[PDB]
RNA sequence: CGAUAAAGAUGAGACGCGUUUUAGAGCUAGAAAUAGCAAGUUAAAAUAAGGCUAGUCCGUUAUCAACUUGAAAAAGUGGCACCGAGUCGGUGCUU
DNA sequence: TCTCATCTTTATGCG
DNA sequence: GCTGGAGTACAAACGT
DNA sequence: ACGTTTGTACTCCAGCG
């Protein structure tokens, strides 16, 4: 019954938690220890954390998931082409399609001929030497016109289905046309044709080079533009030529039709919105449209064929024979010219393998980047290549056929080569010509995304519906599935349904009912005063009505002005009235019965009464489908009562929003009494006119015991569904489900009494790819020049200062100058918004500089002056990705105001008080779990009060008062930090009982900007003795109440004491792995065991497979297995480590799989299931932690005393310095005096190493690098002892750092030695502990 | 209030590689060892073993100390106080 | 590497 | 980058 | 006694865009 508190701290890889007194004291308690041990009972302390590894996102399993779904898809179109092929293949040759099955096989294990093709070695040979490549015989069989053999037709056929590339242009492709100055100069003379005013020249423009250009699109244009004389691009060439490269242009101001009509070629929608167009304006545009295809098509086709088109119908193929051709000329060129001028360095680049020469180049794994990197310097340093050098810069020396830079070709050519085969081979044989679109079909089919996987019941991914049952095929799929059904559940299975009806889906934002129940809202707030009346009055429903039938019917947006002068005036005969509750505009809107109106082109239809749900159904598709024959055959239903250009119009017509607010809220839940709907009751309500927010808190109606009846029912959901309904990463996720856990059980330990404190707090918790992605593309969007200055590497971007070096265009920000790469040390990064207002460490917010007194003032935002001077310098580079919207409106502040002090006053506040959403859900799960009975009038009774606290508060409570956390020590910081966040959030409520509503979730009451400035730069600063000089008494009270908040005398002692305790419960969580059985890569055939096989039949020292496993959980057996020649039964107790693979054939039968594995007649009740970070007591406290079946880990915490831990923090200049001259100077000389800390601190390491951490030859190189420098400067000591302490750390080993000295990680390749250790089963807290003894198995 | 921008989460539809085994008769001189020379660019198949519900589906996310009750979700199980502190110990009271 | 959809959260100015 | 698996070279406890 | 397996040191590798 003694009353008590609880601090916790949550990260994402750790929970600490702690319990405290009302003294400030953590009590310890005689837990129980279950057991075959002689230990009973041990005295535990009640502070410690709990550690466990990082939660991980969906993405890579959605990936997977994607990957294994595409692969079976492609096999299933292979299937298709066999099954088409097969009739008259087993007429050719029977087993040919077998043959390529069984190519992944030895000799030993086919059952044919080891030749695929033709099963005999001269008709092979002869094969490949008329066709080299594939591209050589579908070259062939698109222009030759002779019979060709079946088998040939196939492969050809079956290579394009299997690689039939890319769908994102839509539309039809047509390679005839691949001359982009041809094209160029046929648009300009289609428009010199058409404009006679202000005919364009573009004579002397080089055109193949500026639009089939390597840099951005958008930058493409500027430059054409640029050269363009007195054109604009935002004129009409500029239009047409940004629709040619594909970035999207406004026609409204080019033609002035007042809609936007804009149009993007890569969208099937093109073909109607250029319909539309040709209805605005007439069909005498249409041959320039024409004409700015092609040179579309002219530019997105000269970037992969690189061919002429005239002399063949299949251009890539004629590329890759190209391709091929240049490869074998310059390979028996370099050939020769290395034989001839360096003969040495010849087995080097075409015999060894290792190297990156040609041999690796082709033999090896190096690819093309490499082998250019290899050999251009050896080009170098030879004297007969210029043409070789000229193609390797440009990327064209050498190059093979399946490269990556085949993931831009569309699949049009595929599909045109396709039919030009099936063109010249159909009147040989009759069956391609009878299945011509069959086979163009296996290739463009691609399933919409809207619908699913075609599933049938057993899959959770699946939205989609069968008009029969049936199996899918490419052919009738349009028949089968039903695509807008699978559509509309597409969008409906994600979005929400409205908090108040759980069951209930929400209306689209656009709805008609949504719009009416906003605008008759809103109507209820307005309140009037005229001449004559006693008092305001409100407006009744019939008024409510007129007034919505006249001015939100007009205006589109009803000002004040409007309703007083039509409606007061023109109809009530009120000339002059005072109109309140509502600003000048109005907010609420008809706005899609406005767009309905316009596109309609009536007004009686809309405004009927009985219509409305089908308007609501027409605003429902116009936002569900976004395809657009899915948009069609829904208005097919409702076309008969509109024209066709208004249906056409409709189709066009586009609402992208949904509310979260459902249809039975709004009309179609009534009152027990009245009968009236929430929508009629803010259409007609007497006198009163009250409104939505109070209507579903009203006591007399009964819509606030339907909303809480709609909400008991389904009970909520449990801890974990709850959880994961919460918003951020999954990491985050564990660390509060843990968190909730760690409470559960604290709450259970002290006697189901429960704490009135709860303080939680929460941490703020590749990159490379994306950094280099980002530099180029900004490079590319703005023409910047700086990788052509000086390229970098990819490793080196690591360091900020270089990043930030990369990422500017190699000056400094404020002022017009260059700067230099090599002058590292002399430049610093600054802030844009300094550092003593808010805390933004990103990029988003640091520059780098060489001098940072140019901004203007040191202290605000920079200054006026250098705005309007770098504003130009700012808008561009925001225009070229390289500045965020958020970095522009900070830098672009001072002219739109700068910083007044009301916002420096909240810049102050934001690092006290915890205003993120994920803390408040925390705290109100922890408060819903808690604070659980109701008292009279039914009020919650806030028995437990859950603080939420910022890292501001303990961090600068630990760096003031001597309270250092050093984190490479041990992880009882964790543990520590919650101590002192209960110390923190305990002493604020106890001395400040009005900053509840701040610091406290939960319904409170209580709460210009100078008094806010002192008030919130002045919080903490009761716990200090000395302000600034004022003197405030030892012992602190509340003020207005008698308690005692703070003693000065007594406490410090006591969280130094606190801190200063070496028992603290560090778990490590326990866990059954989840993921792949091995490695991801391939390797080759060798003669080794630890070799998983890719299939069944497929064995590893034939085919090769997969190497390393990961082990779900090891299984301590007892067991007896056969020794020598006469096979005695030997007693064995083993760990095995059971995979992922073997994980469901273990569990299935544990004694089967044993017997399989070797051991016999084992125990099923002896058998003990370890997971990984198991805990394992062997003798002296030397504690070891389950990596594997034959890996430990470290587990032990060494309680280095607090005064090491200052010391080395106080040594080793943490965070550089913040503080006064004086506070450090005297901290400096404490250091100085204090320098045979660090020979205790290495006698500490030493024999906590000698007691628990085995590794004798780690710890004499240790000894030996701390004695060779024991001259340098205590700093660089303390900083290296700091890396000394990841020797004693807890986890798994690693490697560190003395000085210039490496020390690699001491190891373990056994765990025989814990079979006869103590084996600890430890609770989420660590108090409840079972031990079992394994040496009495 | 809508709005704008960015980030994150979740789900689907697609590409291009990469790896692996096989096919693409390597020649000459030697007893072999090996040396010299020729050639190299492509294709098939697999791309988590696999499973039953047999779908052109599913299989790498989240949850997970021990014991007991369990169909499971889960539920239940373990005195207190004081003096101390090198991973927790001792003393007293009581069930 | 690309296309599409939904949701939430934070930062940016109005009132 | 992390840290567990795998290979190699070799000396040392250890069982037939 | 001699084999032999085990304990130790050291190196290398990891599917991507």
């Amino acid at each position: 019954d003694k009353k008590y508190s609880i601090g916790l701290d949550i990260g994402t890889n750790s929970v600490g938690w702690a319990v405290i007194t009302d003294e400030y004291k953590v009590p310890s308690k005689k837990f129980k220890v279950l057991g075959n041990t002689d230990r009973h009972s041990i005295k535990k302390n009640l502070i410690g954390a709990l550690l466990f590894d990082s939660g991980e996102t969906a993405e890579a399993t959605r990936l997977k998931r994607t990957a294994r779904r595409r692969y079976t898809r492609r096999k299933n179109r292979i299937c298709y082409l066999q099954e088409i092929f097969s009739n008259e293949m087993a007429k050719v040759d029977d087993s040919f399609f077998h043959r390529l099955e069984e190519s992944f096989l030895v000799e030993e294990d086919k059952k044919h001929e080891r030749h695929p093709i033709f099963g005999n070695i001269v008709d092979e040979v002869a094969y490949h030497e008329k066709y080299p490549t594939i591209y050589h015989l579908r070259k062939k069989l698109v222009d030759s016109t002779d019979k060709a053999d079946l088998r040939l037709i196939y492969l050809a056929l079956a290579h394009m289905i299997k690689f039939r590339g890319h769908f994102l242009i839509e539309g039809d492709l047509n390679p005839d046309n691949s001359d982009v100055d041809k094209l160029f100069i046929q648009l300009v003379q289609t428009y010199n044709q058409l404009f006679e005013e202000n005919p364009i020249n573009a004579s002397g423009v080089d055109a193949k080079a500026i639009l089939s250009a390597r840099l951005s699109k958008s930058r493409r244009l500027e430059n054409l533009i640029a050269q363009l004389p007195g054109e604009k691009k935002n004129g009409l060439f500029g239009n047409l030529i940004a629709l040619s490269l594909g970035l999207t242009p406004n026609f409204k101001s080019n033609f002035d039709l007042a809609e936007d009509a804009k149009l993007q070629l890569s969208k099937d929608t093109y073909d109607d919105d250029l319909d539309n167009l040709l209805a605005q304006i007439g069909d005498q545009y249409a041959d320039l449209f024409l004409a700015a295809k092609n040179l579309s098509d002219a530019i997105l086709l000269s970037d992969i064929l690189r061919v002429n088109t005239e002399i063949t119908k299949a251009p890539l193929s004629a590329s890759m024979i190209k391709r091929y051709d240049e490869h074998h000329q310059d390979l028996t060129l370099l050939k020769a010219l290395v034989r001839q001028q360096l003969p040495e360095k010849y087995k080097e680049i075409f015999f060894d393998q290792s190297k990156n020469g040609y041999a690796g180049y082709i033999d090896g794994g190096a690819s093309q980047e490499e082998f250019y990197k290899f050999i251009k310097p050896i080009l170098e340093k030879m004297d007969g290549t210029e043409e070789l050098l000229v193609k390797l810069n440009r990327e064209d020396l050498l190059r093979k056929q399946r490269t990556f830079d085949n993931g831009s070709i569309p699949h049009q050519i595929h599909l045109g080569e396709l039919h030009a085969i099936l063109r010249r081979q159909e009147d040989f044989y009759p069956f391609l010509k009878d299945n011509r679109e069959k086979i163009e079909k296996i290739l463009t089919f691609r399933i919409p995304y809207y619908v699913g996987p075609l599933a049938r019941g057993n899959s959770r991914f699946a939205w989609m519906t069968r008009k029969s049952e049936e199996t899918i095929t490419p052919w009738n799929f349009e028949e089968v599935v039903d695509k807008g059904a699978s559509a509309q559940s597409f969008i409906e299975r994600m979005t929400n349904f409205d908090k108040n009806l759980p069951n209930e889906k929400v209306l689209p934002k656009h709805s008609l009912l949504y719009e009416y129940f906003t605008v008759y809202n809103e109507l209820t707030k307005v309140k009037y005063v005229t001449e004559g009346m006693r008092k305001p009055a409100f407006l009744s429903g019939e008024q409510k009505k007129a007034i919505v039938d006249l001015l939100f019917k007009t205006n589109r947006k009803v000002t004040v002005k409007q309703l007083k002068e039509d409606y007061f005036k023109k109809i009530e005969c009120f000339d002059s009235v005072e109109i309140s509750g509502v600003e000048d505009r109005f907010n609420a809107s008809l706005g899609t019965y406005h767009d309905l109106l316009k596109i309609i082109k009536d007004k009686d239809f809309l405004d009927n009464e009985e219509n409305e749900d089908i308007l609501e159904d027409i605003v429902l598709t116009l936002t569900l489908f976004e395809d657009r024959e899915m948009i069609e055959e829904r208005l097919k239903t409702y076309a008969h009562l509109f024209d066709d250009k208004v249906m056409k119009q409709l189709k066009r017509r586009r609402y992208t929003g949904w509310g979260r607010l459902s249809r039975k809220l709004i009309n179609g839940i009534r009152d027990k009494q009245s009968g009236k709907t929430i929508l009629d009751f803010l259409k007609s309500d007497g006198f009163a006119n009250r409104n939505f927010m109070q209507l579903i808190h009203d006591d007399s109606l009964t819509f606030k015991e339907d909303i809480q009846k709609a909400q008991v029912s389904g009970q909520g959901d449990s801890l974990h569904e709850h959880i994961a309904n919460l918003a951020g990463s999954p990491a985050i996720k564990k660390g509060i489900l843990q968190t909730v856990k760690v409470v559960d059980e604290l709450v259970k330990v002290m006697g189901r009494h429960k704490p009135e404190n709860i303080v939680i707090e929460m941490a703020r918790e590749k990159n490379s790819r994306e950094r280099m992605k980002r530099i180029e593309e900004g490079i590319k969007e703005l023409g910047s020049q700086i990788l052509k200055e000086h390229p970098v590497e990819n490793t080196q971007l690591q360091n900020e200062k270089l990043y930030l070096y990369y990422l500017q265009n190699g000056r400094d920000m404020y002022v017009d100058q260059e700067l230099d790469i090599n002058r590292l040390s002399d430049y610093d990064v600054d802030h844009i918004v300094p550092q003593s207002f808010l805390k933004d460490d990103s990029i988003d917010n640091k520059v780098l500089t060489r001098s940072d007194k140019n901004r203007g003032k040191s202290d605000n935002v920079p200054s006026e002056e250098v705005v309007k001077k770098m504003k130009n310098y700012w808008r561009q580079l925001l225009n070229a990705k390289l500045i965020t919207q958020r970095k522009f409106d900070n830098l672009t502040k001072a002219e739109r105001g700068g910083l007044s002090e009301l916002d420096k006053a909240g810049f102050i506040k934001r690092q006290l008080v915890e205003t993120r959403q994920i803390t408040k859900h925390v705290a109100q799960i922890l408060d819903s779990r808690m604070n659980t009975k109701y008292d009279e009038n039914d009020k919650l009774i806030r028995e437990v009060k859950v603080i939420t606290l910022k890292s501001k508060l303990v961090s600068d409570f630990r760096k003031d008062f001597q309270f250092y956390k050093v984190r490479e020590i041990n992880n009882y910081h964790h543990a520590h930090d919650a101590y002192l966040n209960a110390v923190v959030g305990t002493a604020l409520i106890k001395k400040y009982p009005k900053l509840e509503s701040e610091f406290v979730y939960g319904d409170y009451k209580v709460y210009k900007a100078t008094a806010k400035y002192f008030f919130y730069s002045n919080i903490m600063n009761f716990f200090k003795t000395e302000i600034t000089i004022r003197k405030r008494p030892l012992i602190e009270t509340n003020g207005e109440t008698g308690e005692i908040v703070w003693d000065k005398g007594r406490d410090f002692a006591t969280v130094r004491k606190v801190l200063s305790m070496p028992q603290v419960n560090i778990v490590k969580k326990t866990e059954v792995q989840t993921g792949g059985f091995s490695k991801e890569s391939i390797l080759p055939k060798r003669n080794s065991d630890k070799l998983i096989a890719r299939k069944k039949d497929w064995d590893p020292k034939k085919y090769g497979g997969f190497d390393s496993p990961t082990v779900a959980y090891s299984v301590l057996v007892v067991a007896k297995v056969e020794k020598g020649k006469s096979k005695k039964l030997k007693s064995v107790k083993e760990l095995l480590g059971i995979t992922i693979m073997e994980r469901s054939s273990f569990e299935k039968n544990p004694i089967d799989f044993l017997e399989a594995k070797g051991y016999k007649e084992v125990k099923k009740d002896l058998i003990i299931k370890l997971p990984k970070y198991s805990l394992f007591e062997l003798e002296n406290g030397r504690k070891r932690m389950l990596a594997s079946a034959g890996e430990l880990q470290k587990g032990n915490e060494l309680a280095l005393p607090s005064k090491y831990v200052n010391f080395l923090y106080l040594a080793s200049h943490y965070e550089k310095l913040k503080g006064s001259p004086e506070d450090n100077e005297q901290k400096q000389l404490f250091v100085e005096q204090h320098k045979h800390y660090l020979d205790e601190i290495i006698e500490q390491i030493s024999e906590f190493s000698k007691r628990v951490i085995l590794a004798d030859a780690n710890l004499d190189k240790v000894l030996s690098a701390y004695n060779k420098h024991r001259d340098k400067p205590i700093r660089e000591q303390a900083e290296n002892i700091i890396h000394l302490f990841t020797l004693t750390n807890l986890g798994a080993p690693a490697a560190f750092k003395y000085f210039d000295t490496t020390i690699d990680r001491k190891r373990y390749t056994s765990t025989k030695e814990v079979l006869d250790a103590t084996l600890i089963h430890q609770s989420i807290t660590g108090l409840y502990e079972t031990r079992i003894d394994l040496s009495q198995l």
